[PDB]
């Protein structure tokens, strides 16, 4: 299983489609929210992608 993971979200951003990290408002929103999983998503992808 797995269902909710960081990899799928970033995957939107990396090559795949808008999963967590991508969903409508949720896309950058994931980290700007309260949950830890979402936090990692923009934190890891949006922060690394924007700087690099």
């Amino acid at each position: 299983g797995g269902i909710r993971k960081t990899r799928e979200t970033e995957r939107l951003r990396r090559q795949l489609l808008e999963v967590f990290w991508g969903q409508d408002h949720k896309v950058d929103f994931i980290l700007q929210r309260e949950p830890y999983c979402r936090d990692i998503n923009q934190l890891s992808e949006a922060l690394l992608s924007l700087n690099f």
